[PDB]
């Protein structure tokens, strides 16, 4: 935990951080080349406070107009089967797809959790489409409106791209007011003043620049009822027709209580006519201000005339479907048609008397509209290089925060002054080889090789002067290589020219005789048994040219037969008749034979991988060596990685 | 305690830290998803203040007003036994049952603790009911309301699932006044502006819309009457007054000028828009919660792990033993698994640790004054006999001659396992009414000769005091090549000081856990001042976690 290893181990795992700043860096461009763009308009105001109107324009009354004006509770999208269809249709430049609904009533189910029913429409061409709820494909064409089985549709001027997708929603009124009024946002940047700066954010730009302003125009024409309302006939003409519309709907419920005291078509159709009907008054009265504050030419007034010759088609189809149902059921529907129209005109009516008042108590006088809005091109979000920069910075610091974490997680030995810390004399680091015969005899000039001629010399400085000249050489695990070092270090000393034995004491799960090629029988274990003699059991290793013992058969008794006195007679033949003695011995860690066999070892050894055994296990090997009587000479590091080994090719 | 430490323990212990999370999750889960959805309905009321409406929106004169309009004190309530049949109710998407009681007149009980009176109806079906009192059922249809024994019930419009159950309570109006109090609430959003916010909070949603407002329109019925009252007021003494004719038509125009100030009064509040409910519930709140739930469990779990950890004080590593100076001589793990482990299973691990013992016993006893070794438990249930056996069979199939001697006069059981001939024991020796070669027995599975205690003596320190201990050890000592003794604990009885004053080497056995450094530090102490030298310690029962031994072939 210092600068100079951080930026050491930051350069070693460079191939990690660089990945994965990388992989997040790749996620965020493809994030923000891939986010849909979000486009926001200004509006600028003028009046002569402004606080009321702050919130005044984000009530339901005024964004509860512009959604019944521009039908914007008739929600469209280019259909992408993957999340990210939409942006990839953009990257390629393709035109995105857009229709238009002048009129769209749905089958209504409107159940508790799906109430947005959802329809697609399939393009078929410039003209005509297909329409599937549920799978009933209805085929239609633009100018005739599809009125089959409760579904009301009218679309016109659809897009060109044919074979596409338009998933359509009428999600309900009060939804529809909410994310507008979640996109829409006012300020008045002087605390006093009359600017009014309006904001609102979305998608599609010309859809935005006139949504704003058609809240603005409906602001600025409900400040102008004002001026007009107070003189006019209206408000006399509401205060009389209310007491008779209430009357009839008054008298339209007796006459539901007495024929009182269900097909489904017959539902469908009544929520059909009475949709339709709440439409036709609106639009009358809609017309009914539209007539003066503009023109007949004036397109807006010609879209009226043309929705409601649209809403008598759709009536004269209901009525049509009405006429055809049994008698039963038209009487009912007559009945309950007086009776919800008559609610649904009373309730306008309440509306229509409450925001006529509204003009009266509004001391605001002249509401001009300084500019109308326009949406500015530069998308605001997503943002570019904002999120790239986060990205860097993410990857960055999970870089750092997962690279530290996996330097606390090896345990293991880093380098022999570890060793060297507890009092341990590590006679060798021997480097790993990239590499069936012995690498000492297959390849000599590996720097593994080089490396273990160096164990040679310094144990040949350090086994002079020992009791005897037999040396033990035990792993401090298995898979720590302790054969690979013995081996190849009893090639490395016969070739040298002395006379070397190499005796496989692991008597457990010894392999030796796996791999110099060997003949089973006879190992050593039919020796320390007493049914083989000591001459029938050497062989001869015929490349490293060093005699050879293996374990033979595993005994049920290995450190029962151990402690045979055979053994201290085969060693003490054997340190007569060569010059060196190599054994093998399973861990101290796992059984109690290498504790046997240093009975009788001049030179006791541990052989160490690099980052598996820990210091631990060596500590505690070295101990409970002392405990036994055995003094355990050294370490012998082992499979130490070329970055940290000193060693390299010369010549 | 440290960080790499404190992952150890988590990853030790993750099945509990997990299973206490995810059971605290659950319950989070599950009380998210049976907590009665609660909707929230706002509304916009426009003045030109505001510091008195807030208040007087809230007053009992507003409320209790739209309480005897829409017949709030008639509570309804769709029965569940359960605490949360409701809400699973809600969660197989059956629709909740609700009914119309526009006339509710109860016995009246109205005592002073059950105030409130409280009714149950049973739907028997779309048009008949039954509602049951107190066990008396009367059947009902709607329409026709049932007045019997001071009840007038007029419920019209029941639901449609028949046999099922709801509670009718009759609350006074100033409980139904003061719980939609609770849940009323109101802002004004510019601190000036005639603007104010008024929200509700229910469960029904079509209810609290309606509710809200009825509230807007008392409000606002209110305001045109509060303001009239003033000039009815000088209207009404105008005509109580009313008896100079030429001040008489004076009177008129200010009487007619009264009437119109008074009929005309417009108040200044108005309403923006009326009353509608978010469809998304307010409470519970999802994801909120449940995190909390997440964090209550990983706090829950910290706090126990570590008192947990802060709870036990049994030896943890024979680190702590060499700590204080004890040679701790071997670390024997504790063995999953009638007859000695040593000839059951010669390859587990406790007898691989043990043959570890036997070799670094053999080199420490050697230079002691004797070959007898003496092995104490630190305690009962320290295994001290397991090993002794395990160890002296360990040594027998060596070659080596061994005597085991079960010097435990007090509670000992090394007959019980070995397989017996009870009589003859030690204690019959010592007693003097057996001699040396009828109390020997030999193991034929281990293959060491045993000496049982025999029957427990009623004297066992006075026993081993005799001299014929002494000479048995001695003879013993010449002809076998090792003697094990086990003996008590020295922290209950004295025996084992006895018996270690003849012993070469004495050596403690301490259970991994159980026993603590205090016992051993104690026991070892204890033997000193008996002029006993404690050779080591030999930790046993080690989990397999924590030792170093491991399977190996």
């Amino acid at each position: 935990i210092d600068l100079g290893r951080v930026i050491g181990e930051l350069i070693d795992h460079r191939k990690l951080i660089i990945s994965i700043t990388s992989v997040f860096t790749l996620f965020a461009i493809l994030y923000a080349l891939l986010a849909t763009p979000i486009y926001e308009t200004d509006a600028l105001i003028q009046i002569e406070q402004s606080a009321p109107e702050t919130a005044l324009l984000q009530s339901r009354m005024i964004l509860g107009k512009t959604i019944d004006d521009l039908n914007l509770q008739i929600q469209i999208e280019q259909k992408y089967f993957p999340v990210i269809g939409r942006g990839l249709a953009r990257l390629m430049g393709e035109k995105p797809g857009n229709i238009d609904i002048t009129r769209l009533y749905l089958p209504d189910s409107d159940d508790i959790s799906n109430n947005t029913p959802s329809i697609i429409l399939t393009v078929k061409d410039k003209e005509n489409y297909s329409i599937n709820s549920d799978g009933i494909q209805l085929n239609g064409v633009v100018g005739t409106l599809l009125n089959e089985k409760g579904i009301s549709l009218l679309v016109n001027e659809i897009d060109a791209k044919p074979g596409d997708q338009f998933v359509i929603t009428q999600l309900p009124r009060l939804k529809a007011i909410s994310d507008l009024l979640k996109s829409f946002s006012v300020a008045d940047l002087g605390k006093d003043t009359g600017m009014l700066t309006l904001t609102l954010t979305g998608d599609n730009p010309k859809r935005i620049s006139h949504i704003l302003d058609s809240i603005s125009q409906n602001y600025l024409a409900q400040n102008i009822a004002r001026q007009a309302a107070q003189d006019a006939k209206s408000l006399e003409f509401l205060n009389q027709q209310l007491p008779k519309v209430r009357a009839e709907l008054d008298s339209a419920e007796d006459k539901l209580n007495a024929y009182r005291k269900l097909n489904m078509e017959a539902k469908s159709v009544l929520d059909q006519i009475v949709n339709v009907d709440n439409q036709l008054n609106e639009l009358t009265f809609r017309e009914a201000e539209v007539s003066q504050l503009y023109t007949k030419e004036h397109p807006t007034y010609k879209a009226l005339m043309e929705k409601r010759q649209t809403l008598q088609e759709e009536k004269s189809k209901l009525n049509k479907r009405v006429s055809s149902m049994p008698s039963t059921q038209q009487e009912v529907l007559r009945l309950s048609r007086d009776v919800e129209s008559g609610r649904a005109v009373y309730l306008q009516l309440l509306n229509r008397q409450q925001e006529l008042n509204i003009a009266k108590s509004s001391a605001i006088g002249n509401v001009r509209i300084i500019d109308n809005a326009v949406t500015d091109p530069n998308p605001v979000r997503p943002k570019k290089t904002i999120i790239i920069v986060i990205g860097v910075v993410l990857g960055l610091i999970v870089s750092v925060v997962l690279v530290l974490f996996q330097v606390f997680l090896r345990r293991g030995i880093e380098s022999p002054e570890q060793l060297e810390e507890i009092g341990i004399n590590v006679y060798a680091s021997i480097p790993i080889s990239e590499w069936d015969t012995l690498l000492a005899v297959g390849n000599p000039a590996d720097l593994a090789v080089e490396a273990i001629r160096g164990l040679r010399t310094s144990l040949h400085f350090a086994m002079m002067e020992a009791k005897n000249n037999v040396l033990m050489i035990s792993g401090a695990s298995p898979s720590a290589g302790m054969t690979f070092i013995s081996s190849n270090l009893a090639a490395t000393i016969a070739i040298t020219g002395k006379k070397v034995l190499f005796i496989d004491a692991d008597l457990r799960k010894g392999y030796a005789h796996k791999m110099f090629g060997h003949k089973n029988d006879k190992g050593l274990s039919e020796f320390l048994s007493g049914q083989a003699a000591a001459e029938m059991i050497i062989d001869k290793v015929e490349g490293g040219g060093f005699d050879y013992i293996g374990r033979g058969q595993i005994p049920p008794n290995p450190a029962e037969l151990l402690m045979h006195p055979r053994f201290e007679q085969l060693l003490n033949w054997a340190s007569q008749n060569y010059d060196l003695i190599i054994i093998d011995t399973p861990p101290i860690l796992a059984v109690t034979d290498a504790a046997i066999i240093g009975r009788y070892a001049g030179t006791c050894l541990l052989v160490a991988r690099f980052e598996k055994n820990t210091v631990k296990e060596i500590d505690v090997s070295m101990k409970r060596f002392e405990q036994s009587g055995v003094v355990v000479k050294g370490c012998i590091l082992n499979g130490v990685v070329k970055k940290a080994s000193s060693y390299y090719r010369y010549g």
